[PDB]
């Protein structure tokens, strides 16, 4: 119960200092994105698949929500953006593979910087 408000000041806590409201500047945090069409669609084919296109960069407010970010991503691929699960970059080979998803709780009412660690751009798989 009580780890979704738990998780969720442990990370928000730079919010008096990173959360800085202001306009559309060097604040566009890239998140480098890529969807996959093995997992619904089983078109594994190797022409413009908008699917397996290129790390397609979405270059967003840091200081602002995760929601603006889920809203974006859901008009350009057509994901709902109610199942719209992030998965970050890991060490993903021999010798360790944990994938997981954010808490669509936390992580889409709070900023994205909370997520990233302050790096761009930040490698992130989609899941429907």
């Amino acid at each position: 119960p009580q780890q979704l408000v738990e998780r969720l000041q442990e990370e928000k806590r730079i919010e008096a200092q990173k959360r800085k409201e202001r306009q559309e500047a060097h604040l566009y945090m890239q998140v480098q994105i890529v969807a996959e069409d093995q997992f619904c669609g089983h078109q594994g084919n190797d022409m413009y698949d908008e699917e397996k296109v290129k790390y397609t960069v979405f270059k967003v407010l840091k200081n602002s929500s995760l929601a603006e970010f889920v809203q974006s991503l859901s008009q350009t691929m057509g994901f709902p953006q109610d199942q719209i699960r992030l998965w970050p970059m890991q060490a993903r080979s021999n010798g360790t593979k944990r994938p997981a998803m954010l808490d669509n709780e936390a992580d889409g009412n709070k900023t994205m910087i909370e997520l990233s660690d302050n790096e761009n751009p930040w490698t992130i798989f989609l899941e429907t």
